[PDB]
């Protein structure tokens, strides 16, 4: 039978026997996705050219915090637009703490690049008055976990404790509709996903784990190169076709160039329940405290066969 | 003033003191690619799971009604399709056109840009229309684009009078005229092929690569990109300057992307645009077809990043 | 804070404590309009023309709203204005509600483009018997919620339940219906009548009396504007919009009227009522008619209190 | 095969070895009334009610801008405005358009179908245009017709050709050609006013409906549908016959509707689909405005259904 969205939060909710608050807050995402979805596709885009005679990233942020604020569901809501947390009003406040960046990739949607909306869900663990200190919880915490994808398609892809589940928004309708059921990640793939760009930059860990997909020591086939360069776009890909996704430290970014409180976390948390791995190298990401909003992380992901023959090579180069 | 591709291309053939049989034909185009981008975006798939109770195919087949019906086209090939399709005489008017419905539809199911790629001929014989009419140098191209479905779908088509950008807005189905008569960046610092393929590689593709991540001056690396969808690596190489390369090698020493409907148009675009398009040993629009579906190495984009990829090539020549 | 109807059925649900079934019943039904209103205003349609190189639309409205209903978990008996009986769900997809519906209401014209609609009306199931056609024989009295969704200039979804009025504007660029008219109540007394007065050689003399009453006034009043669209969700809904007066009344030929009770008269008296109007058959309250055959007819007299009121007047006059 | 608007116009304008004026008129048209469409469906409407934290004033800008962008036209009526739009000279072409942008939209509060209707005359004099080139004939008419938004969005154009009407498929935002060379049923069985003015009735007209509720040849009563929407009555006229009434009154003594941009156009689009439309006293279309804003009264539909009003009326004066 056809399941939606929102037959199917409803009914992992009923199950559950939830009071139903979660399903307000991803009932509200959802609008909010599809909203997102509209302004990317640029319908109305002839009223701005002058037809009768926002920057994305804002309006993209604004419909996500306005959709969030206004579910009753959350209390604080980190953003990649915002500097600093936001602290929903006291009225609208419920027990959730929501990361999300809301147009990742948008920084060169001018040459129509996949773009994506992430988020992680949280619920609030401190008694305390709400503040930017309940998004500092690890990944390990998540309560669910997702992103839409603005690519060919629109797909929202939701991680849960019950696993990972893909709905197609369907554009005539509005309506995201249940297409791909508790997704795992193959085992092994046969695709890497970097900016080799940095090459001169790698510590000697990534430089010999790339030299064996390309020249592997077992003279099996080479693996294939993706990298567009929006993490949506290369996570879907290596969730949906296996392999493995990584960026790494860099000399510019030392400390990793991705966000782990709604970049890393949310697709780390995505790729566990289907049955994926993500580390920084040292740790399971999930695993990382936050002390920073913003901070970040370096992140190796995708495929368990991938991300382990990975760790075998970063122990080796101790 | 708004411009939109029906207005824009009836102006221009207006100024041609044109007869209209090329507007006719693109806005049928036009009308296809609307099509393919609503069927690309899913509209409808609630049905196909059940609410009630081939897109690479179904892309061929509006491009080819479309165009069939336009009574402008009389020789019709596809990245699809085995031979050249003859129009019937019917319907026959004076240009070829060479396209690839969906470009990238190969992995499609992770939701990677997707593309459709077109170049359009005139006719220059009076033979009965064959195969042999779409075996025309890149050159001798009339009008060329490609309509790139990403975050947006986005038409792009080159003619003589340059490259014009056509931004489609779903809620009304126009293609509204976005950026005008634009031009490639004479230096990117980006670089784009399958590097996975190293060993593969050719060793003036080796070096340059090589010199791109480690540059001999003080300037940056590039940056390095690759969609592995034609459509969408081209359309960057074009916004934001650069270098895109499927090149020979010796397993494939006439490449593997096609001339007619992949790589001619894109050279057009590209020249048009104020870039290059090289084969390594020529520019892929001087390339003269013998078959169809025949291969072409294709190195393209800003003039300055193709010419060093020439000196690099020519150095291991 | 903006609305839609998802959210607002969610709250009312948690407001009533419940458990969510008429929710996820709701949701539903919102999902099937959508994709309703996306067929009637012909999206695709370029396919059927030949573009790359076939149901009427009130038969793929009965398929949605049923799937949609039966796949909803919360009902049990459905009935509809195409299916002869009722139909029964499945035990594994049985709920406690019965939903009365017509799914594409008007569609016999729809081939000059008039509005057209859905209209429902949904019931908790009384009996312990195993679920059945007798389930569906309640009087609209014992309607949980009921309303349309008028596919006009504008797709709107007027949802009445206990509450009051809703009335929810769908947004085809993002499928989300927005409440854009809450409580919505009626006029006390309109300026507009609705009926075909083309039968009027037909007309009960009592209706013919009220008509002359509105095109001749004997008050020196203006007299009343006259619409009828053809298409009971349209007039109805400009009943409730504007104020005045809507019929479908019994006469010799007909003497239970034209419209069907469970699934067009009964919601739009719900609908009425809760916007403070009016229905009646001319006898007594639409609502209160217990109903014994699923498919029967029913005369209908509704809008603005006054107006209706007035028509009850001249109509116990002629007895 | 498949046929849409942009083509049909075209090629119609091909067999008239026309410059392409008029297509250019009607495209932009065309995209005025997808762009009136999706405003009238009320996609964006969320954003008005903070989602992220005047339809008939802006039908008018849109039908209005994208006439005098499309360089064809030269004096614009419109109900919206009191006097005619002067195009300025550089956006000036040799077109005059009479038009509703939104006929029946004091009422789209209860979502009523309403509907956009137009007429296009040439100038042919070499004057300044002024408002008064906009005062001639319906019979002067090149072209006209009207969008109807109703259950679907419907374009039927009218010209010499015969009566075309066109879906709006949404999915892709194009016209489709779904009934070619329209003709209106002989006589129908469907009579169309606001009875509500019965008070007020010129004997002919009473006469008249009595007939429709009693027949003098004991045929069927006719049915009577009043939308109150001009485009939506009207189009019901054209598909399934019958009548369609807008009489002289107490309130309106001259009719109601407006000559020139509701009754002109409805009458040739009547005309051409061998229908007719009368003041009562003579054809629409030949009425000589002295007014841009003028009232007539109207009696169109079938042409026996016309004839036997005509013949109560010649019988009362
Ligand atoms: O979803 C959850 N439980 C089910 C939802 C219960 C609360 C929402 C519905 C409120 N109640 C009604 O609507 N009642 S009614 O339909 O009778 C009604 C009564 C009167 C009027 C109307 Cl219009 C309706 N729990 S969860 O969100 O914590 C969750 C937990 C785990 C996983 C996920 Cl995804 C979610
Ligand atoms: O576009 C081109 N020429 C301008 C086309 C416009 C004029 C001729 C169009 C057909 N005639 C009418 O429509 N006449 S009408 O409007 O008076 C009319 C008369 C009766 C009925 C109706 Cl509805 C209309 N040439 S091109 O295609 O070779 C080209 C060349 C170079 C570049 C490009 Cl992109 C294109």
């Amino acid at each position: 039978d056809v399941n939606t969205l929102t037959r199917f939060v409803m009914e992992e909710g009923r199950k559950a026997r939830g009071t139903g608050e979660l399903t307000q807050l991803l009932n509200s995402l959802c609008t909010a996705v599809k909203a997102i979805s509209s302004a990317v596709r640029k319908a109305g885009i002839a009223h701005l050219y002058g037809i009768a005679g926002k920057k994305l990233d804002v309006l993209s942020n604004d419909l996500v915090m306005n959709m969030l604020k206004s579910s009753f569901a959350t209390c604080v809501l980190v953003s990649e637009e915002d500097k600093h947390a936001i602290i929903v009003e006291p009225e609208k406040r419920g027990k959730y703490v929501v990361c999300f960046d809301p147009l990742d990739g948008s920084s060169n949607i001018d040459c129509l690049v996949s773009v994506g909306t992430i988020f992680g869900i949280y619920r609030k663990k401190s008694t305390d008055e709400p503040s930017e200190k309940d998004a500092l919880q690890p990944g390990r915490n998540l309560v669910a976990a997702g992103y839409a994808l603005y690519g060919s398609a629109t797909m929202l892809v939701l991680a849960m404790d019950c696993g990972v589940n893909c709905f197609m928004l369907d554009p005539a309708i509005g309506e995201f509709i249940l297409v791909d059921k508790d997704v795992k990640i193959k085992k092994k793939g046969k695709i890497y996903s970097l900016n080799e760009g940095y090459a001169k930059d790698f510590d000697p860990a990534v430089t010999e784990y790339i030299q064996r997909k390309k020249f592997p020591p077992d003279n099996s086939a080479p693996y294939g190169a993706r990298y567009v360069g929006s993490m949506v776009a290369d996570v879907h890909r290596t969730l949906v076709y296996g392999g493995i996704f990584l960026y790494p430290a860099n000399k510019k970014s030392p400390n990793g160039k991705l966000r782990l409180l709604y970049e890393c976390n949310p697709m780390a948390y995505v790729m566990e329940k289907a049955g994926g791995m993500a580390t920084t190298g040292k740790e399971a990401v999930l695993d990382v405290i936050p002390t920073d909003i913003h901070q970040r992380a370096p992140v190796i992901l995708g495929s368990p066969d991938d991300v382990l023959e990975f760790l075998k090579v970063y122990e080796k180069h101790s």
